[PDB]
């Protein structure tokens, strides 16, 4: 099989895995097992990443026309879900442990989850304006478009990096932020291999799904599995 291929068949494995584990997920959520804010990111992580999938099988059934264009964007913007999510956990996480650090004896501050979740959705709000101004300007359908969105998905890397560091310098025995800050690195470096590969040649959709796909393993592998496993056990 060609690379478009196996990266499909990759992303439809990753697929396989995020369904059963969003089911395994909302069994331990209805019996009390996962903390609410958790499962809700973990969920949308998981949604993205089935999206994701649908997306690569599209692109690689669609090489030209509106459909093409439709299946990049789509693919893009489920990778920004995936670092949108994994942001949310670990800003969430770090505001509740820094007023653990700062103030012990204070009552639970309502407005951290709202204020995480605020974070993470603005990023997905500008994604989506973002591609819009590109698709009315038509430098969507050119290089120097589908460069603008990857480095804004760098940018957001960048930023899901710096919210796993700071998580993960609170408590360095959080696993869940172990796997974070991890993901956030490869998430962060196939980006930047991307960026890349898309000015080395014309490659530009083999660059995309390649990072996509990198993308998808390392929150499945990282993040949402050892989550999973240690609801297992
Ligand atoms: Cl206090
Ligand atoms: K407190
Ligand atoms: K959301
Ligand atoms: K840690």
């Amino acid at each position: 099989m060609g690379k478009m291929e196996e990266l499909v068949k990759r992303a439809e494995e990753l697929a396989k895995e995020a369904k059963e584990m969003l089911e395994i997920l909302k069994k331990a959520h209805e019996e009390g097992k996962i903390d609410s804010f958790l499962y809700e990111a973990l969920k949308e992580m998981l949604e993205s990443i089935k999206e994701l999938a649908e997306a690569l099988k599209e692109l690689l059934e669609h090489p030209t026309g509106e459909k093409h264009l439709e299946a990049l964007i789509k693919l893009l913007k489920s990778m920004v879900g995936i670092l949108a999510s994994m942001y949310e956990i670990a800003r969430y996480r770090y505001l509740v442990g820094q007023q653990k650090q700062q103030d012990p004896n204070a009552p639970v501050d309502p407005r951290l989850p709202e204020e995480a979740r605020e974070e993470a959705e603005k990023y997905v709000k500008e994604f989506e304006e973002l591609v819009k101004k590109l698709k009315d300007s038509g430098k969507l359908r050119e290089v120097e478009g589908l460069r603008e969105l990857l480095e804004f998905l760098r940018e957001l890397a960048e930023k899901t990096l710096e919210a796993a560091e700071e998580y993960a310098k609170l408590d360095p025995d959080d696993e869940l932020a172990k796997g974070l800050l991890e993901a956030a690195r490869r998430i962060l470096e196939a980006l930047e291999r991307a960026l890349r590969a898309m000015e080395e040649t014309d490659e530009w959709d083999l660059a995309i799904a390649e990072a996509a796909v990198e993308i998808a393993e390392a929150a499945i592998e990282l993040v949402i599995k050892p989550v999973v496993e240690k609801l297992k056990e």
